[PDB]
């Protein structure tokens, strides 16, 4: 997957409006393999983990959980949150290929982060459809 | 190799009567609480729920990935992740810490609503803590 021109920039914009409507700090659309395709920062956040760094450990636990889910009685997990005492995590699929994530603190509310997260995946996927065929 | 905790008499009897509580509030399938090794330390099913999936894989697994994710947490300022939720189409998972050595696993469905799994699995989650802790 990549995205240049039009979908890049139609997907920074989803990122811009995801940070916006939440409250979350860094925003990613990340291949499986753990390929940063696209991010953006909020402006108000601290400069970020190095974000490569970031995309690669969430595709690392995207493959891992699959064990799990399988037990389970499904091929893969759809979304999963990882809250610290601090910061959190949200990822889910963009479309069969690639990930939403979005890191935040306290400040963003755990509600918002989903209901407007599952809307940008949702918005990504269609980018990332209409970019691959 | 031993559990990072066993229980036993008492402490045992109450950590089942917190997991009994538990799938009754939340309407989970199965509750458990396992150390970081993998070993299953108390579990309880809800008596409607079918057979479940082998429960030494699943908690074998549920702390291989509590194992791995720390390198993630770490990146993110901390030493590991407090709670994560696992969501399928279907099937869910709510792993919690109960104090230091030990986690509790609740797998659900869609008959068991998000927010009272996680309200209910923190509260059980803290009175395991301190079952464990002593
Ligand atoms: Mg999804
Ligand atoms: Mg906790």
């Amino acid at each position: 997957l990549v995205l240049y021109g039009a979908p890049y920039e139609r997907a920074v914009e989803v990122l811009e409006e995801t940070l916006r409507e939440t409250g979350a700090r860094y925003a990613l659309l990340i291949d499986r393999k753990g390929f940063v395709l696209a991010h953006k920062e909020a402006l108000w956040a601290p400069k970020p983990p190095p974000l490569d760094t970031l995309a690669t450990l969430v595709a690392s636990n995207a493959a891992a959980t699959q064990a799990l889910a399988k037990l389970l009685g499904e091929a893969r997990f759809q979304e999963e949150v990882h809250q610290g005492e601090r910061m959190g995590l949200y990822v889910d699929e963009a479309g069969e290929h690639a990930l939403l994530v979005l890191v935040f603190d306290e400040t963003a509310p755990l509600g918002k982060v989903k209901l407007h997260g599952k809307r940008a995946a949702e918005a990504l996927a269609r980018i990332a459809e209409e970019a691959l065929a």
